[PDB]
């Protein structure tokens, strides 16, 4: 018998399980005390797909709320500690996710060579340096990668950047944060802003990435896209709205805002938040993408994923300028991203990528975009009647992920998805398939998790449907414990916080950092109806073990927006 | 009873202890080692009583020896139905789990952002000049002042700051650049760090030869106020006495200097990632110009005038690396007055034979919360050099007779955690040891933890047994030097590790205020009572919400985590150390 908990803890308000994995009822007993303050059923779950974990049962301890720290106990079997508060994940990781981002940024003889760095088939070289390295093992840095694939494109630096500008906005009438935080929630925010613009060539398009072929070697390092596992290069490097520069365009945007905000002007300052500069490059790159995006596509069309980043440009474009141009642009792209959502004999409102439905969104970074960019779209339509039809794809897309996380045995809550292999038919799964347009790409979702806890507590501000709303907070806690080590291997993902961190390759002197979250859990190798982290036969080979325990940014940025949306909504019952 | 361990582990081989906190009236007298894997008992220990401690009122405690045990793999000890929490036994222990995230810690404290932008213009107390002193890291989790030193108004309390980060992590890229098991990525990282530094060194350093004391806000955090000068008291009531003399940080710098100018005689150098050329020679001609400036001035920047123990060991640290990247007899003639100066202060007195002096008849003894262990490495430092037999002899004699006396200090009383003990003295009191720095001193103010002093004493007691030729003393040394990173790491009355992110109990500064301690960090640490120096506290009830006062506790500052850093890789060097 296992006692699965939260490592770090519970949310004062939110929803409270533990799950117990054995071949009885619960107690809740106060660390303070020693003594059982509940007593609660135990509520059996059939096994999951073939993860072969055996039976388990949920206990429920939503109703306590009273702040401290606690364990379960059932039989003679105990949980670990873990601690009730308000604001918990704000309160003790929030600061070292920060952290985490400065330790990550691009400095000494990278940020020396990425000063001079080649633009791929030619010795013209350009001076790209700041930002971030992109994973525990890998120096080169994204705006996206997978292009080749069409349908799979992460959003990466930038998303980083909007994570961080969007967070700081939330915490704008935060009483309890204090200033100096948000000098260096700012300050990371604007030094990724800072290296946005540098990625903008004159002509307006953005680079995709910078990128060393894995390498480490500061003369590998030259601007290019690349593809498949072996990582050849191609000149193919102005992204399109898909390849991360649609999203560029809106933290740009949102960057120009600043001063709109009363901090802005009373923490310390030094220069002054070229605002201008920002906004300029943003209004440039987007006009330039109307004119030149279907050029930058692998295959020439556009797809749900351009939808949803061109959605967030313009909507934050709207926002920093009040032109009505790009409010009619922000309705454009909302009526094409509403107009994914389509209905077969599996599912009715699932999110298609493509024209027909034939082939379904699913995406292991961001599942929570389509969702969160039609949010935020819904902050400025004052049309009565355009807000009242994307209210109601609204709804149906966030009915649709509780639904489909619902359909079958899931006592973790897991958040399950509707996906479909090259070879294969459409399907709903928990893990992303691993035949999929890029031939090899498939690794943990924790980004995709926290995007869609970041859906779910946004969509408390937007959705009018109580019950709905209800069921989001649930769901939004459930994935939040998921990460953080309520889960098969009983495995804290965020480093430095709860217990069996996982690493990447320290041995090679790739070691994952404190604040930082890893890729995380997938299906097996072999059974892809099975659950893997690190699996025997894998984890010892260096062509397959990044999957697993490897640091990658958008993690920890979508971590970071997904506890600042928490932080927003903890005293929403 | 409490079961208290290195919350996270021993090195595979040498001295492990656990402490057993339990009633004078304890009836058992056996604790067995347990296989966490398999819950098997694979070695039975006895209960050594080690008596209760000056006045921290902990009651009894008892020792477990397990030294005996090499073999790697999780443990717990168990005495009767109380069971410590598990531990690791590892070959190359810290430096596997902890290193790197030390590392990721000083990169997280660059000073960076806005306050970045205000050093590139700040201006110099007094005048209206402005100077470009951007780079190095923040002071402290909650003061992003940087300094070489302060306290420079005490005389004898100058800790060596930014530029011992700079010497210790040159120190240590050194120390590993033969270990085939460190990457050549984590030297990457850690020779950027240093350069990092260094280059903010040089950057300190004015035309005329001399390095600015502190760029300093008086803690506002505000950007304005920033400003190049020295400060004093509490209050951080600034002044013009800007110049930065051997012990106000300028010695130690000069050290860092010349080391780094030596990093191309390392095959690592050459070996990774390029970006043009480090900055040698510019290195090596600011080490040089500062040393021979203040050889002309050091007195005139001192607040009394007068050199003391401080001085001669910053400044035979930076003769010492000055000989050695130069090989000029010069420097070497230096480096002699300057280890002769230090040795003279040895004295013996009623209660110490050798202990260290500060003063020049030895009414004020040396002691020091940041660095105790200096005079005995910067002898350490210049017996590497030193090629005349007798000279050599002679040093040792001293160098041994200082080891002798820190193991001699610390086991003088009940000591079941062995702290690290020194011979203090108050402003208005007589000299006395006691455990923990005395808090009527000549700052008229400042006492805190010290775990930077801490981790300087286990990296003398480490660079000692590549020294020294006694093995007896060798061998106490390690049990010493294991003692005292135990107590770093949680083997201490509050159960707490004081190294962020690893271990249990992590204490934080004022969060609520933004000011979080970071992962990687370490804090001041455990003090005596706010009331009563025999006594024990960390945090205690009466002050711990009071901010003129808890800083001395739960707040990080680069030097212990620098120190820290050095302390276990000079560990990882003598790990197989038989
Ligand atoms: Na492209
Ligand atoms: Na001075």
């Amino acid at each position: 018998m296992q006692l699965l908990t939260n490592h770090l803890g519970y949310e004062r308000l939110g929803a409270k399980q533990a799950i117990l994995q054995a071949q009885h009822h619960a107690d809740i007993i106060c660390c303070q005390s020693g003594q059982s303050i509940m007593q609660l059923p135990l509520q059996a779950c059939g096994p999951v797909a073939q993860w072969h974990i055996g039976d388990t049962y949920s206990i429920d301890f939503t109703a306590l709320n009273i702040c401290g720290d606690y364990r379960i106990r059932v039989g003679d079997t105990e949980s670990a500690s873990f601690c009730v508060a308000e604001g918990l994940l704000m309160q003790n990781t929030f600061s070292d996710v920060l952290h985490y981002f400065k330790s990550q940024r691009c400095s000494g003889i990278y940020e020396c060579a990425d000063k001079k760095v080649p633009l791929f088939g030619t010795n013209e070289t350009v001076d790209v340096h700041g930002g971030w390295y992109d994973a525990s093992g890998d120096v080169s840095k994204y705006f996206s990668h997978l292009s080749y694939g069409n349908y799979l494109n992460p959003q990466q630096t930038p998303m980083v950047v909007w994570n961080m500008l969007t967070a700081y906005e939330v915490l704008e009438d935060e009483e309890s944060i204090a200033d100096f935080t948000r000098v260096r929630l700012v300050e990371e925010a604007l030094y990724g802003a800072d290296f946005l613009l540098r990625m903008q060539h004159p002509q307006g398009y953005f680079y995709m990435t910078v990128f060393d072929k894995w390498s480490k070697s500061t003369e590998q390092r030259e601007v290019c896209a690349f593809s498949t596992q072996d990582g050849h290069k191609s000149a193919d490097y102005q992204a399109g709205f898909r390849q991360g520069a649609g999203v560029a365009i809106a933290a740009l945007a949102a960057a120009s805002r600043l001063s709109n905000l009363a901090s802005t002007s009373r923490i310390p300052q030094c220069g002054d938040i070229k605002a201008d500069t920002y906004l300029e490059a943003a209004k440039k790159g987007y006009w330039h993408l109307k004119e030149m995006n279907h050029q930058y596509l692998d295959n020439g069309k556009e797809n749900i994923i351009d939808e949803y980043c061109a959605l967030l440009a313009s909507v934050e474009l709207y926002r920093s300028t009040q032109e009505n141009n790009f409010l009619a642009e922000a309705r454009m792209w909302a009526d094409k991203l509403m107009a994914r959502q389509m209905s077969d004999h599996n599912f009715a409102h699932y999110w298609a990528a493509n024209d027909d439905g034939s082939r379904p969104y699913f995406h292991a970074a961001e599942a929570g975009l389509p969702a969160i960019a039609l949010m935020q779209y819904l902050q400025i339509e004052t049309h009565a009647q355009r807000a009242e039809q994307c209210q109601s794809v609204l709804l149906n897309a966030l009915n649709f992920e509780l639904s489909i996380t619902h359909e079958v045995n899931n006592p973790f809550g897991y958040p399950r998805q509707y996906t479909k292999a090259v070879n294969g038919d459409k399907q709903s799964a928990f893990f992303m398939p691993h035949d999929n347009e890029t031939g090899y790409w498939w690794q943990g979702e924790n980004a995709r998790i926290a995007s869609l806890i970041t859906m779910a507590y946004m969509a408390q501000n937007t959705i009018n449907d109580n019950e709905i709303k209800s069921q989001l907070m649930i769901y939004a806690h459930r994935l939040t414990d998921w990460i953080l080590g309520l889960n098969p291997f009983d495995m804290c993902m965020l480093d430095g916080h709860g217990r069996n961190n996982p690493d990447y390759l320290p041995e090679l002197g790739f070691s994952n950092a404190k604040g930082g979250v890893c890729n995380g859990i997938t299906s097996g190798f072999e059974n892809e109806q099975g659950i893997a982290f690190k699996p025997e036969k894998q984890k010892d080979d260096m062509l397959q073990n990044w999957r697993w325990g490897e640091q990658w940014i958008p993690h920890g940025a979508w971590y970071l927006l997904a506890i600042t949306m928490q932080f927003k909504e903890r005293n929403h019952v």
